[PDB]
């Protein structure tokens, strides 16, 4: 996260850190708890990943330092990538992780509600992007989960900032015209939480952008509301 600040412990209870154990353990992507056995994240996060066996999901984490060899984690039973996904910039950047075991909810780890189709007209004025990602295009994973408040931008506005790309309605952007605050490498798969009427909603999934926090280059996120039907289909046994 660029231009953000340290989050308060338990402030984003749905945020998880997804690690890969190959070659050695390290943070791979962010993700969001949306069900007792389900993590919603980004599809492009699994490039080069041929088995769920090397994945470890850690919930209730503030500092990466809390994760040690003796720290408990959730194994991944199955990685479900949207069948139309090809690459982040083309959309459909969404994936589900079916955990091997169930998450016991608590103040430190609980699910975030999905947006409803009846909230597309609603205007989110309190949105935040979070993660352990870079603080600059060239950096490294951060210890403390970072947070940054960022305004949503209309698709038409976003399309103007990405002439070489096609910003579809299945995408949603957020950023400041002057830049300064934005997601960055390592934040992928992270949630774009927005609080409306005292209730947090998972509005987007950190997907891509040109550089990080550059002027007139809004972050691009997967428009979650467009996948509630998909999520229901894939999570219902
Ligand atoms: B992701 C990833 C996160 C953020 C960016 C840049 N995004 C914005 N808005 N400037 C690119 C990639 O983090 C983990 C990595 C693994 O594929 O991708």
């Amino acid at each position: 996260i660029v231009g953000g600040t340290a989050s308060v412990r338990g402030e984003w209870p749905w945020q998880v850190t997804l690690h890969t154990t190959s070659p050695t353990q390290r943070h791979l992507c962010g993700g969001s708890i949306i069900g007792n056995q389900w993590i919603l994240t980004a599809a492009h996060c699994f490039y080069g990943v041929e088995s769920p066996k090397i994945l470890r999901v850690y919930s209730g984490i503030l500092n990466q330092a809390e994760i040690a060899e003796d720290t408990s984690f959730f194994g991944v039973q199955e990685i479900i990538i949207h069948d139309q996904y090809k690459m982040a910039e083309s959309g459909y950047d969404i994936a589900l992780l079916k955990l091997e075991t169930t998450v016991n909810y608590a103040d430190s780890q609980r699910p975030i509600s999905l947006p409803s189709k009846g909230d597309r007209n609603v205007i989110y004025t309190d949105c935040w992007v979070t993660g352990w990602g870079y603080r600059k295009l060239r950096d490294k994973i951060q210890n403390t989960l970072q947070k940054a408040k960022i305004p949503l931008v209309t698709n038409e506005e976003c399309q103007k900032r990405y002439r070489g790309h096609k910003i579809t309605h299945k995408m949603i952007c957020a950023g400041y015209r002057e830049g300064g605050k934005d997601a960055c490498k390592g934040d992928s798969g992270g949630p774009l939480s927005c609080k409306h009427n005292e209730v947090w909603h998972l509005v987007g999934i950190t997907s891509w952008g040109e550089g990080c926090a550059q002027r007139e280059r809004p972050g691009v996120y997967t428009n979650v509301v467009e996948y509630v039907d998909w999520i229901l289909e894939k999570t219902q046994a």
